[PDB]
């Protein structure tokens, strides 16, 4: 089974996203595709998919209120990425009330991969996933290291890791470093041949998964 | 002149917006309302608004490549909020950049309002803050102390400071503090006559701050 989400910061055709939908684990949905093909056009785009995890990712970082009323309007979404210094009370924590009431999954930001993610935070982001003990939480591919040690420090949250490919993370490096899932974005959507890439990079990872 | 900048996290009417536009320094539109009215709905509702400021806060907090495709698709605003704390190289250096080259403002988030907002990276976000130098920053309106002490910090920066009604603030006192502008939000929109509370709210602040 495959071990890639999909990145769609890019518009894909519906019967592009059919034949991967068996080649991915899930798809993450970000604000560039909302806001060039709009909300509506956005969820009609998502609805026939069998991949285990939509994934929508707005970067959540405001306010518990404000995050709410966001995540209310994407309830075709399975699960949810928000930034953990954000922090909890009246933050998060109401967050993770509705989206449990509502049956969502919520993943937080923990590492990015970036050159400027401060390191320096680390110990409150952790303590901060640990209280709102989230799905799962997002360490960035770039950030070997860090993956390692988030599964040591969270061996039964599921991780996962963006920045492969052209960010620079070589694929599968993230899954053996210790992650679930790999998070591929550009990649896959411009190449020539989105599937056919999808269906290589599948290829790299599970041979080195092995 | 107003000092209030509304926060549209709900759908105000075309005919409403343009009382308060000579009353408003500026609007400030969030997720919420974009994802209620959509995209094209939400432009066509800003047309022909003269405010000073059209704000768009998305509380933008990804790389460098995901920011500057989520403002590019959001042309109408004067202004963009970003998070301080995700930094500088590879994420607010690129989006500083893309605004400063497509003639928009950038306003940094430096202290939120909510009490779950860690204090401990103030130096951080300070060094951020310096290091690309924005138009303002936004300093919540429940955190005085921090706002007396950015405007110290940062004597020629716009600071703007949400959380007065609904979250705490009482209205005027961020502008007391230090404050050029409040963000207002449910106390505006959510009121029984919205031009007639901004226009009491007008009041209040304009007696404070004298």
């Amino acid at each position: 089974k495959s071990r890639v989400i999909l990145a769609m910061d890019k518009p894909l055709s519906y019967q592009v996203l059919k034949e991967m939908e068996n080649e991915l684990y899930g798809i993450k949905v970000g604000l560039p595709l909302v806001l060039d093909l709009g909300v509506d056009k956005t969820r009609e785009l998502l609805i026939g998919l069998d991949v285990e995890e939509i994934i929508v990712d707005f970067k959540l970082a405001d306010i518990g209120y404000i995050m709410k009323s966001i995540v209310e309007r994407l309830s075709f979404a399975n699960s949810f990425i928000a930034h953990s210094f954000i922090g909890v009370k009246g933050s998060l924590d109401e967050l993770k009330r509705y989206l449990d009431a509502n049956s969502k999954n919520l993943y937080l930001v923990a590492v990015m991969s970036h050159e400027g993610w401060s390191t320096l935070f680390a110990d409150y982001i952790k303590n901060v996933i640990r209280e709102i003990s989230p799905k799962g939480i997002v360490v960035g591919g770039t950030k070997l290291d860090h993956i390692t040690q988030y599964r040591r420090d969270f061996e039964k949250m599921t991780i996962v890791s963006p920045g492969m490919g052209s960010q620079g993370g070589s694929y599968g490096d993230a899954v053996c470093a210790g992650a679930d899932y790999e998070i591929i974005g550009r990649s896959i959507y411009n190449a020539g041949n989105p599937l056919t890439a999808l269906r290589t990079i599948n290829k790299i990872i599970e041979d080195k998964v092995m």
